[PDB]
């Protein structure tokens, strides 16, 4: 990455800004702006790129191979019981929550067993997060 | 990354800001601006490049081989009861939040076994965060 | 990394505030930015890179062979009861919270068992935090 803005409300790159109950007279303004960009970004000169894999087996004996690759999820129980009893009550909820496995962004990238890669890997993430709002 | 930037409000080159029961008058403003930028970023020059795996076996024997990647979950278990008795009661919840394995961002690169990689690699995460506003 | 930035409010590289209820009179502002950026980041000259990875077995015997990657999470257990017995009672809960393993940032990055990797990984967070806020 080159440029990564994160701005809450307002990003400008020349703001005149006049908010309310404003007087603004007798303004005489001049502006200018000579601005210039140049990006060289990911440039590559290979002569000569090599990948080799090779798997060579001879008169071998093989048993009981087990491979397991990531992310091995075994076994995994939740119990969430809810009970509520109720005897001449009053009951008053407002904003209740029951949240079991909950996933906002996820992102996977190159998530195997063999890789053989080359290059670049980029992952960029913004958000504004606002999980409950009770008023 | 070059530049990485967090700003909570406002982000400006240039601000004339004016604000609320203000007075501006009689003003003489003069702005020249000459911005140049220039950008050379990530440039390779290989002339030759090499990645080599072999795997030779040879009248060999075997027996209880066993390979396991990362992010390996077994036998997990998780148990929330949630009993409630009421006996002539007044039950006043607002905000009840009851939270089990809640994931907000979850980036993931090159998780793998055997890996075999060349370059760069970038992760960028930006967020502005709020769980619980009760008002 | 460069250029990097974190800001309560206000970023500005020239900034003519004005605030609430001023007088703002008989004012001359003359401003000249000559301003260059020149970049030269992530440069590779290699004449020649080379990764080699190579195995031989020969008339081996094996047995009883275990390999455990990274984060291994066996037999976990997890136990939250909640019990409420009310009797002739006021219950006021505004906001309550009850949080099992709850994860905002989670990053990964060449997280494996065999690695062989070359040049620039970075990883870049930036937040603004806040769990609970009952007003
Ligand atoms: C604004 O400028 C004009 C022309 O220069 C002038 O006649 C006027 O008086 C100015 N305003 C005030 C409030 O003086
Ligand atoms: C920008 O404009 C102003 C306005 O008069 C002028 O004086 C200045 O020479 C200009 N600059 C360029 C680089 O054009
Ligand atoms: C890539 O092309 C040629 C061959 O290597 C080289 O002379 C040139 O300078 C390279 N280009 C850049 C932008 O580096
Ligand atoms: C390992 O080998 C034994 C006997 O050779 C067999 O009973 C067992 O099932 C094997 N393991 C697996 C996971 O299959
Ligand atoms: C603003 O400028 C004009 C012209 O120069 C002038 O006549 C006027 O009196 C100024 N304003 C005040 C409040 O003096
Ligand atoms: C920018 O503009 C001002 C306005 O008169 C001028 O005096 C100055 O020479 C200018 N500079 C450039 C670099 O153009
Ligand atoms: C890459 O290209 C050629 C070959 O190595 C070299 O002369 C040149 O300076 C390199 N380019 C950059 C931008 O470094
Ligand atoms: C290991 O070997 C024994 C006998 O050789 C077998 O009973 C057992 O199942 C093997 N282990 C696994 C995990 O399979
Ligand atoms: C502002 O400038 C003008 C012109 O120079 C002048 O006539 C005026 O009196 C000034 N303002 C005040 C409040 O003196
Ligand atoms: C910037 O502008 C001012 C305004 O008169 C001028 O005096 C100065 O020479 C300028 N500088 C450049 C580098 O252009
Ligand atoms: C890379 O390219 C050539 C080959 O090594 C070298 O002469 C040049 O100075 C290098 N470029 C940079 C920007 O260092
Ligand atoms: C280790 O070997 C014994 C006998 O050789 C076998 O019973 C056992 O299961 C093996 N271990 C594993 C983890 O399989």
């Amino acid at each position: 990455s080159i440029d990564v803005k994160y701005i809450g409300v307002k990003s400008a790159y020349v703001s005149y800004d006049v908010q309310k109950r404003t007087i603004y007279l007798n303004i005489t303004n001049t502006l200018n702006i000579t601005n210039n960009n140049y990006y060289s970004v990911e440039v590559e000169n290979i002569t000569a790129q090599v990948q080799f894999s090779k798997t060579v087996i001879g008169k071998a004996r093989l048993n009981n191979i087990s491979i397991i690759g990531p992310l091995d999820m075994k076994q995994i129980d939740y119990t969430v019981p809810t009970v509520i009893a109720e005897e001449m009550s009053y009951m008053y909820d407002f904003c209740t929550l029951i949240s079991i496995k909950v996933h906002n962004i996820v992102l996977m990238m190159q998530v195997t067993v063999t890789t053989t890669y080359f290059g670049h890997s980029e992952q960029i993430s913004q958000e504004r997060y606002q999980y409950v709002d009770c008023g």
